[PDB]
């Protein structure tokens, strides 16, 4: 009744390359609350400043024992400059393959340039202790907000 999205159970066992080589997946936050950031582009002026944001508010999250993960579709290089360059302390996910994208439906299209364009549409999520995606933020606007999904977590926790 509370998840305002489903995703296909798949999704949570799919391995995440993260900045810095390792691997996680959705499945392995269990029993802590998870914020799943999408946005279009490593290094980019809004994905640097939401990334910023997030980092920013980094304790406060910590304090209620939440998870950022921030996602792209660029390599893990290309995160792995973005993140030291930015001091990100929370991981990104080289979504290359756009796997965990398409599991959120934030590949989305746009009738431009006379054809069918898509894209990574810039989108967080709430996930619960429990793995379920109680609150969703698509066609994210980046000024305020990482502090609205704060103020969503400590809504929801
Ligand atoms: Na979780």
């Amino acid at each position: 009744t509370d998840a305002v999205l489903e995703l296909p159970a798949a999704t949570f066992d799919l391995p995440l390359s993260l900045s810095g080589g390792t691997q996680t997946t959705l499945r392995a936050h269990a029993g802590h609350w998870l914020v799943i950031y999408f946005y279009p582009k490593d290094s980019t002026p809004g994905c640097t400043t939401e990334g910023l944001d997030f980092n920013a508010l980094l304790p406060e999250f910590d304090k209620a024992g939440a998870k950022i993960l921030g996602v792209s579709r660029d390599s893990v290089k290309s995160h792995d400059n973005f993140s030291a360059k930015q001091g990100f302390a929370f991981p990104l996910v080289s979504d290359g393959d756009e796997a965990l994208c398409r599991a959120f439906d934030v590949i989305k299209e746009k009738n431009m340039y006379g054809k069918q364009v898509l894209g990574i549409e810039r989108s967080t999520f709430l996930l619960s202790p429990e793995g379920q995606v109680v609150q969703a933020w698509r066609k994210v606007k980046v000024a305020g907000h990482a502090d609205a999904v704060l103020a969503a977590l400590k809504a929801h926790a």
